[PDB]
């Protein structure tokens, strides 16, 4: 679909993630054109599962371990698509999580952004 | 234009910015569909000009003082439009000198995200 922007109102859609690590769930994530790569909550997760350390530049600096890096591949299905998104590794947000639709998985959408 | 969506490369565009304290000045910005509202370096304001405290939402945590908002609106020109944006009040980034377009400003270009 097409999806309207707003100031007021954030551009969210419901996703069933697979983890590969318990069974897939329905989270709410906002669709971000300004992330390179997709983020989860670690709620997804089991709390035996390994994660790797990893660095990234934010809005607030750079921090240690805010993010890990995923060890298998995240597999994303939408509403409106048959197929899965196979994300070969995606950022997991052990603090806040949040939930980010980004660009490694909106190209694989075959996404745009469209200005007219 | 359409803008297709790779983790490769960031979707940037050309925008006039004119703060309404010197000169304006063509930069390259960031379009963001998961910024609320637009991000403005503050290299393109004078430095006897008032801004404003504030906290913004970002990665690796809050950002108390990096982020000031304006006291004066921000109009932003494309290179296919004639008419300016006019954002009545956006963020300036007094550190990592970022420039983002947010949803306030896609909105007035009529923008959106088309997921087929
Ligand atoms: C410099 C912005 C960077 C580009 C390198 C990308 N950010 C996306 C941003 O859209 C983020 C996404 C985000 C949205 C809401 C709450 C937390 C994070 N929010 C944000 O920083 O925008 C702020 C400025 O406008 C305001 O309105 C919304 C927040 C404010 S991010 O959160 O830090 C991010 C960076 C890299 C990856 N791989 C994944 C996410």
């Amino acid at each position: 679909p097409v999806i309207p922007l707003d100031p007021a109102r954030r551009p969210v859609i419901k996703a069933q993630v697979d983890t590969q690590t318990s069974h897939p769930k329905t989270i709410e994530a906002l669709l971000d054109t300004g992330a390179d790569m997709t983020v989860i909550p670690i709620a997804l997760f089991s709390s035996n599962t390994p994660l790797k350390n990893t660095s990234v530049l934010g809005a607030g600096g750079q921090t240690q371990d805010h993010f890990k890096l995923t060890s298998l591949p995240v597999l994303i299905r939408l509403p409106f698509r048959t197929t899965p998104i196979v994300l070969t590794s995606c950022l997991v947000d052990t603090k806040n999580n949040w939930a980010i639709i980004g660009r490694d998985a909106l190209q694989q959408c075959q996404g745009v952004l469209y200005l007219p």
